[PDB]
């Protein structure tokens, strides 16, 4: 996996991933 | 998997992924 | 899988993925 | 699978995916 | 599968996918 | 007017109010 | 007016108010 | 007006208010 | 106006207010 | 206006206010 992120004053929290097993956000 | 993100002042939290197994957002 | 995201002040949380197995949003 | 997302101040949460097996939104 | 999404202040949650097997929205 | 809201994963947008005059949803 | 809100993973946008005059959702 | 908000992982944007005049959500 | 907010990992953006005149969310 | 805020790992951006005139979120 590989990626680019671009944003303009996003007050929110951006999330992006890939998962095969469990995780707790 | 590979991706680009563009946004303009999104106060919300963006989410994008791919999963094969369990996960807890 | 590969993708682009564009948005303008979406207060909501965007979600997009692909799954083969279980997941808990 | 590959896609583009465009939106203008959607307070709601957008969802789009593809699934072969179970998932819990 | 590939797609474009456009919307204007939809407070609701948009959903679109394709499935071959079970899923729980 | 006073109220309680309870819901379980409603993807839709809930609306409830009271009005005396005009309004544009 | 006074109120309580409870919800469990509603992806949608909840709305509740009271109005006497115009408004644009 | 006075209120309490409780929620559990609502990805959507919650909205509640009261209005007497115009507004643009 | 006075209020309390409680939430548990809401990825979305919560909004609550009161308005007498115009506003642009 | 006076208020309390409590939250637990909300990745999203919380918003609450009161307005009499215009504003651009």
């Amino acid at each position: 996996a590989n990626f680019l992120v671009h944003s303009s004053n996003n007050f929110g929290a951006i999330l992006s991933s890939t998962n095969v097993g469990s995780n707790t956000y």
